[PDB]
């Protein structure tokens, strides 16, 4: 019992992080195979991130510019190219730590873990889920751009996201491994729309059957309610509609503790409208939505 | 900025874990050097576990009863031994991948990462402190036990718990790696009082330094208070008292931020009187002290 924002083990990640260094900047490289990953922003000056010209700022770099040091080991750089806004380092030795490893593209609303590195090195694991607006509220500091976010499945690690940028609202930005953005963001130092953003309603109601699951039970209420009723009330609280996609989703959790999702639903209502009274559930006083029925499920039944 | 309930990175704890199993019993095990460290009651039965005589059972058992497999490697046992309520089991191989390490008995209030396991398979990583009474709020199921938490000081990890149980009150106790419990718990089934608890007032200060640190302010008022007239309100809501130590070690912050730590206490004195008024202080409703003030350094300054 107990339930906890927890990560997965970022060993397989460790073996990867390496320190890319271009002219004066230095941030966190991907080494996976013979192909070093990092953003593309590596390149650029402080004078040049008012808006870089990355095709033309490349055109200056030469294989050699790129230094690549994997702890105490220096790697031969043998091509470089930029695919969106990442570039990838072709290099003459493949990373004999490569776990077994996809690129995945994470929908909103999903978790990830993410390995916070600076020069290569990493100081620290958290987990995160990728906000409705395609922001994460990570912890990132100078030096942290090429960190990434993945998930492990057994030996497989999904990577989904690479760090890029802190938006002046203290909100962090990013692509997927080919470089593309999670939301409208641009690698240029300017000002930014993030969307308007949204509680993640099937994951406050999964960590509700969390709640349940370890005794946490003062909420459950004698009422229910409708898709069409419960939305009525999400939409006036800023909270995702719930769909009948997500029902089904939550249908294993549903199932393991015997409350159907729209009760669930009424109860996630009834805390809506009302608070929580001062009271907490599970040590939070404020309604989660970092944990997915997928992770409750994992977190609750013990997954490797 | 931000700020998260950070791990270290566990690559260094998962390369020792392994599974141990003893008769029809399964947990995990530490593998450092030619050594193997898991808690006493692999030796146990369900039956056992009501008022176990270890060193009468621990007699029936012999080096070959004692299963180690490391992924999918089988050690060879070639002694075994029990100190206090831990088992050390003798290999004849090292293990290749042990790190640099410490065993240390950390202090109530101070703050781990626990890298929970299955069947000596890591399944998730996340952060705790040691309560004030011995306890820690973790997140484990049937078979965590032998999972470990731990700190990591450049390439050195100071082992400082080993978990043992959990307690009906769904909390859980466990050991140092001496085999020492932390606090007044034995390893029998048994009902078992774990004393009152209280709030880490250094961690909560440290925690509002961060806030500051990160842009969160709105707590912050014209007031100042004394360590006497503090701990009156400390008591009062059960909050440790704070000493000029607790004031010493709050120092840095209190540098970086030009906030003298008794105004600070004056601002947390207003929330424990007032309460948060719904609002929010890094992303949490209530007063967070799982942050220590090297883990809040530590964070802001990027230490890996
Ligand atoms: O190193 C960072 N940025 C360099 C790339 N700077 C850029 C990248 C794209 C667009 C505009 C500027 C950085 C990351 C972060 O998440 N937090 C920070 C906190 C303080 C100082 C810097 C950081
Ligand atoms: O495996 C666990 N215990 C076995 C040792 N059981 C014992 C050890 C010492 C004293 C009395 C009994 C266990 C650990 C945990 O933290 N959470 C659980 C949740 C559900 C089922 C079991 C667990």
């Amino acid at each position: 019992s107990g339930f906890r924002k927890m990560a997965f083990p970022s060993g397989k990640v460790e073996g990867c992080m390496v320190q890319v260094t271009c002219g004066t900047t230095t941030l966190n490289g991907l080494w996976l195979d013979d192909v070093v990953y990092c953003p593309r922003h590596v390149i650029c000056t402080s004078e040049d991130m008012l808006n870089p010209n990355y095709e033309d700022l490349l055109i200056r770099k030469s294989n050699h510019n790129f230094l690549v040091q994997a702890g105490n080991v220096q790697l031969r750089v043998i091509g470089h190219s930029m695919q969106n806004c990442v570039l990838k380092l072709k290099v003459d030795t493949a990373n004999p730590k490569t776990p077994k490893y996809k690129f995945v593209r994470i929908q909103p609303g999903q978790t990830f873990s993410v390995l916070a590195c600076y020069n290569g090195s990493p100081s620290g694991v958290y987990q995160c889920a990728m906000r409705p607006n395609f922001t994460i509220k990570g912890s990132f500091l100078n030096g942290s751009c090429g960190s990434v976010g993945f998930n492990i499945d057994y030996d497989c690690v999904s990577f989904c996201y690479m760090h890029h940028m802190e938006l002046p609202t203290g909100v962090h930005a990013g692509t997927d491994l080919e470089g593309n953005f999670y939301g409208p963001f641009v690698d240029r130092q300017t000002a930014q729309a993030a969307g308007t953003d949204t509680t993640i309603t099937v994951n406050v109601l999964a960590w509700l059957y969390a709640a349940v699951i370890n005794g946490d039970r003062w909420f459950l209420n004698r009422f229910t309610t409708t898709l069409n009723d419960f939305n009525l009330v999400a939409m006036k609280y800023n909270y995702e509609p719930l769909t009948q996609d997500h029902v089904d989703i939550l249908g294993p959790l549903s199932a393991q503790t015997g409350i159907a999702v729209l009760d669930m639903c009424a109860s996630l209502k009834e805390l809506l409208q009302n608070g929580m009274n001062g009271r907490t559930i599970l040590g939070s006083a404020l309604l989660e939505d970092e944990f997915t029925p997928f992770d409750v499920v994992r977190q609750c039944s013990g997954v490797t």
